[PDB]
């Protein structure tokens, strides 16, 4: 109930792992959307339909102002197309490259929007597992929008850089919704410092650093922030807080700018 000839394709938006996202317009409605294209050949040669069908199921059923809408799907000869909500202000990844690092206000606000969207996901027993600045998009009012549900799955459960992954995931162990709170602390740190707390020149060093929880705050990180990052970056996934605790944290409530 969809076809490529219903869309007027435009400019590339970003590059994915299995194909590019293009700015596009539905001819009949003049609707602006993003078309994520994936090549059947590459997903095959990797064996990830798997997730692609999981991404589509999970994403089409989520309705939240801080989660990216998936309007549909369709396919052809060698391509698989996803019709997504277009995020006009790009990624949190590009904004951090421009600004180098974010102020406590911008960070707390993004951490608030993340927690909201995450509560919603966890309330449907859905774990994102791929929370990275390359997957955090910005809508026309600068609001965060969680995207890329390729690696998401239902809680509990058992490719790229290891930076945002909790020790239980890197160690192949069993994992639940607490995985998304480790990511939230890695993001909070990265937003303030400009780099993730466990970055290394090798996948190998990063693994040691994550498993040991080897992180140090530079001087400009306030006690308020130090507290929450240390609270979320706990090796024991039971020792991590709930999103309700995050949303109510003094540093969060004090610096977050509510709507
Ligand atoms: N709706 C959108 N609006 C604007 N830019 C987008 C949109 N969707 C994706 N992008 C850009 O395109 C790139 C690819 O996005 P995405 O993460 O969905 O692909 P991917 O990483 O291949 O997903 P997966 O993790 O399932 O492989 C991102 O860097 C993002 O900046
Ligand atoms: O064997 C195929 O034709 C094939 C189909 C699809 C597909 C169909 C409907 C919805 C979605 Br999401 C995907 N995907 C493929 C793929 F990812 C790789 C190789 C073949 C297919």
């Amino acid at each position: 109930q969809w076809a490529l000839e219903d869309f007027e394709i435009g400019r590339p938006l970003g590059k994915g792992k299995f194909g590019n996202v293009y700015l596009a317009r539905e001819k009949q409605s003049k609707f602006i959307l993003a078309l994520k294209v994936l090549f059947k050949a590459q997903l095959e040669k990797a064996g990830v339909e798997h997730q692609l069908r999981r991404e589509v199921e999970i994403q089409s059923h989520l309705r939240h102002p801080n989660i990216l809408r998936l309007y549909g799907y369709f396919h052809d000869a060698t391509r698989v197309y996803l019709i997504l909500e277009y995020a006009p202000l790009g990624t949190v990844y590009r904004e951090l490259q421009k600004l180098s690092k974010f102020d406590e206000q911008r960070t707390a606000t993004y951490i608030t929007e993340l927690a909201n969207a995450l509560s919603y996901c966890h309330s449907k027993r859905v774990i994102h597992r791929d929370i990275k600045p390359e997957n955090l998009l910005l809508g026309s009012a600068g609001e965060l929008k969680i995207a890329d549900f390729g690696w998401s799955v239902h809680a509990p459960s058992s490719c790229g850089t290891l930076d945002y992954l909790p020790p239980e995931m890197i160690e192949g162990r069993m994992h639940d919704e607490k995985v998304d709170l480790w990511s939230l602390g890695v993001l909070c740190y990265e937003f303030l410092v400009g780099k993730p707390p466990f970055e290394a020149n090798t996948y190998q060093e990063t693994y040691k650093r994550i498993s040991r929880v080897e992180f140090t705050f530079p001087d400009f990180v306030t006690e308020g922030a130090r507290d929450l990052i240390s609270r979320l970056l706990k090796h024991n996934p039971s020792q991590r807080p709930m999103l309700r605790e995050v949303l109510e944290h003094p540093w969060i409530t004090a610096n977050s700018s509510k709507p």
